[PDB]
């Protein structure tokens, strides 16, 4: 540590491992632009902040082209900054980017590129757009066949039609803004459905309630439905996967933003020597992040012993021989809240029975 | 929830679930008109007040 050579006063500042977890950039999307759009440069993530910032790329032509309408509809719903890449070089740019967590298809049919991109380790929940044609109720078995069931996706059926820019707006770029608006306003764990679209755009296809019955099961297609109380609202929080674990886009995107806020904090404690002083700081810094989500109501459970658990230590999670290979193992439990998809009400006339 | 990027003052309004129950329109009827009555338009709920 310190060497003492000459008689004098030696100042040395020993400091413990200071570890804290930063939460930032929950929903920052990317837009796979149309390949024909000549204004996006080839193989460069040109980044835009606002619509006046985007308008320096192209000063006119808000009316016709389907990318140009989509990013205008994106900034109207929710505020964010988005990168614009061509779909030809989509798989080359996205891994070398800072925070891209919604690979949003602005009507470009990039299902194969999404499956190559997102492994279970990376993250970046990627929304899709529904089929622009009519979906009847008895043609449900074929309309689901085009999408392949993966828990990192979401489909939204009715393509939207607005007053300005008379071409049909894709629903995926519209719903991309509602994600960043909900995750900013009420947090990431709240489901992005049941929020009115702030832009003045109506669904082109009306939604029957029985039509949503046989589509919102299996690899579900969420449906934008307009009714009289709140206007045109999004009405689906299900992803493209039907199992008990990963059924919901709030329960999926909470496990993205927790597994990315901790991974940035683990870069500070990267090459620290792992013993009992080190993994007490890592346990206490992660458990304060998972406690702050529990006080905000993002995790279910009555008290904090049930909402989460974190376990580091020789013995408990890793053996001695794994320490000799230099790999410390952190087990993290989360009980994420799931939305009330079907609120049911049971009415009894037996009040003394209880 | 909130992201802090630049030094400044951030206003964010967190609001609890405000839930109240409204009681309205207890007895609003519909009248199955006679099929021969030519003045009711076909397949449209024409609504009258007084």
């Amino acid at each position: 540590t310190t060497v003492t050579s000459y008689p004098g006063v030696y100042i040395e500042e020993l400091n413990s491992l200071a570890l804290s977890v930063s939460n930032s950039a929950t929903a920052v999307p990317v837009f796979a632009v149309d390949e024909q759009n000549q204004y996006i440069s080839e193989d460069n993530a040109i980044r835009i902040n606002s619509w006046m910032d985007y308008l320096n790329l192209i000063g006119n032509f808000n009316n016709e082209d389907k990318l140009d309408v989509s990013v205008r509809a994106y900034f109207a719903n929710g505020g964010g900054y988005c990168y614009l890449v061509k779909t030809t070089s989509l798989e080359k740019i996205i891994p070398t980017l800072d925070d891209v967590t919604l690979l949003v298809a602005a009507g470009e049919d990039i299902k194969t590129t999404v499956d190559v991109l997102c492994q279970p380790g990376k993250g970046l929940f990627a929304v899709f757009d529904g089929p622009e044609t009519e979906l009847t109720i008895n043609g449900a078995e074929e309309a689901k066949q085009a999408y392949t069931a993966t828990p990192f996706a979401a489909v939204y059926y009715p393509w939207l039609k607005a007053d300005w820019a008379n071409i049909d707006i894709p629903p995926s770029a519209v719903m991309a803004g509602v994600y960043a608006s909900v995750d900013l306003s009420r947090g990431v764990w709240k489901a992005p459905a049941n929020v009115a679209l702030k832009g003045g755009l109506e669904p082109k296809f009306l939604v029957t309630d029985e039509l949503q019955g046989e589509y919102n099961t299996g690899r579900a297609i969420n449906m934008i439905r307009n009714f009289s109380n709140t206007g045109t609202t999004v009405w689906g929080a299900r992803t493209l996967e039907d199992k008990d674990n990963w059924r919901y886009v709030p329960v999926r995107r909470l496990f993205n933003s927790v597994e990315r806020d901790i991974k940035r904090a683990m870069s500070f404690a990267m090459f620290e020597p792992n013993n009992q002083p080190t993994w007490e700081r890592v346990r206490a810094a992660i458990s304060n992040y998972l406690y702050s989500l529990w006080q905000q109501g993002g995790l279910a459970g009555s008290k904090e012993e049930d909402a989460y658990f974190v376990q580091i230590g020789k013995g408990i999670t890793m053996t001695q021989e794994q320490i000799d290979a230099g790999q410390m193992i952190v087990k993290v439990g989360l009980a994420a809240v799931r939305p009330a998809e079907f609120i049911i009400l049971q009415f009894t006339q037996d009040v003394e029975q209880r």
